[PDB]
């Protein structure tokens, strides 16, 4: 009987370990009573998708590679290095920080959505929430039929990892639009474009659709254009950059990767087919629509290159691995004066983030609502140091609010922690 090898966060605090209980004769926590060892998970529901849970080894089990196994998540995809022989299993050191992974589980309250925090100059995944979620400690160690059965049913699946799920970017996918745009040289960033009314379309051909926006603005230039959240300046901007310029910006991200983390992720896609075969998606897809479908985790790899010169990271989970890079995404230019330019979503009291304003520290954001019911999404940067960055979407927006709405004490807890 050896004992299973522990998951610790970046500074050592247990993510999933062994504690002894005395049990209610085979083993709830105090027939006969022993001392029998349990695996345990301090931060519960906080990290159930991403730490996973463990069981029995069943039938099943043993016939295929020859008293606990993991099930799901990193208890699953370490378990050879966990499990060790009858020799103690290895610690596996992660980075995720335990104050950060239960600062962004908290915010949410059973709503559905996900939230992604790294470290953009060196990948490391400080927190991966996905919520609702369930008690691992109970999945682990016997859980009834009725709260197994309370999960199942739940029509908002807490067992998905929805940081490893691909979704629709949204509008903060124009940053990579307005980025491609500045190398290719079709847009430039001061020049001032007319655009009137709500509604917008190339031609006659597009026939009942147009690209609609929100906020009325007269000359519409990049920065007004980030901030006013206008679809239709970007649109514009991408059917003058031509569905080659616009192909070959994209293509230098992580599109059809796949990455080398330990967590199960189909890799991000531009569309179905290698061309757009139309104009209504290339203009969709200039303003985070289309057929786009980028998961959490890999939204806030593509978005690192604006806290990295261009330079896009990818990311780590565990502590010890080496630093993987991709280098010039996107010009060093183009990153920064996106970034910079972001900033104004949280200083500009018109901004769209501007309940996370504060004085004493510089924050680009950029917001985000896609219709798949509507979701929402908030991508903030640590313009301040470059130490943090932040992937936030709720789901159901039209009934759960906005990811602004509830991210403001995350935003506040890594401006004080991480810096
Ligand atoms: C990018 O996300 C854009 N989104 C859309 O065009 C889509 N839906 O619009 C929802 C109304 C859409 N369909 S499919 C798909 N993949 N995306 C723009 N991004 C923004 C944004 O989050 O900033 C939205 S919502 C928005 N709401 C306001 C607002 C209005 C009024 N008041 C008082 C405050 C705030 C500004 S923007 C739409 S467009």
């Amino acid at each position: 009987n050896a004992k299973r090898g522990e998951i610790v966060d970046r500074n050592g605090s247990g993510l999933a370990i062994n504690k002894v209980f005395d049990e209610v004769f085979v083993p709830t926590v105090a027939a006969a009573t022993k001392d029998t060892e349990s695996r345990y998970y301090p931060l519960g529901e906080a990290a159930a998708q991403l730490i996973g849970y463990t069981g029995t080894i069943t039938a099943e089990d043993i016939e295929k590679n020859p008293g606990v196994i993991g099930k799901t998540g990193l208890e699953r995809a370490f378990d050879k290095e966990l499990r060790g022989q009858d020799k103690d299993g290895q610690t596996i050191k992660l980075t995720i920080d335990s104050g950060v992974q239960q600062q962004a589980f908290a915010i949410f309250d059973k709503r559905p959505g996900s939230a992604v925090i790294t470290d953009p100059q060196k990948g490391d995944l400080l927190a991966t929430v996905s919520s609702p979620s369930y008690d691992p400690n109970k999945m682990a160690n016997g859980i009834s039929q009725k709260e197994y059965d309370a999960y199942n049913n739940n029509k908002d699946l807490p067992f998905t990892a929805r940081f490893a799920t691909g979704y629709a970017p949204g509008s903060t996918f124009k940053t990579i639009t307005g980025a491609i745009g500045l190398d290719a040289g079709t847009l430039k960033p001061d020049e001032e474009l007319e655009i009137n009314g709500l509604k917008w379309q190339k031609d006659k051909s597009w026939g009942g659709y147009f690209a609609t926006r929100v906020k009325e603005a007269s000359p519409v230039n990049l920065r007004t254009a980030l901030v006013n959240s206008d679809n239709i300046y970007f649109a514009q901007q991408t059917l003058r950059m031509g569905e080659d310029k616009f192909r070959a910006g994209l293509n230098k991200f992580i599109f059809g990767e796949e990455l080398d983390l330990p967590i199960a992720m189909t890799p991000a896609q531009i569309s179905n087919e290698d061309k757009f075969n139309s104009e209504i998606l290339l203009a969709d897809t200039g303003y985070g629509q289309g057929q786009l479908l980028i998961s959490p985790i890999q939204q806030a790899t593509m978005y690192s290159v604006f806290q990295n010169n261009g330079t896009l990271v990818y990311p780590k989970l565990v502590l010890d691995k080496e630093t993987k890079k991709k280098d010039n995404v996107i010009s060093a230019n183009a990153a920064n004066t996106i970034a910079t330019d972001l900033l104004g979503s949280v200083e500009d009291p018109s901004g769209y983030v501007y309940n996370m304003y504060n004085p004493n520290f510089s924050l680009a954001a950029k917001t985000g609502t896609a219709e798949i019911k509507e979701n929402s999404f908030l991508l903030t940067l640590d313009r301040s140091n470059n130490k943090f960055l932040t992937m936030i979407m709720v789901e159901n927006s039209g009934e759960n609010g906005s990811a602004t709405d509830i991210s403001k004490p995350l935003i506040d807890y890594l401006e004080a922690t991480i810096k």
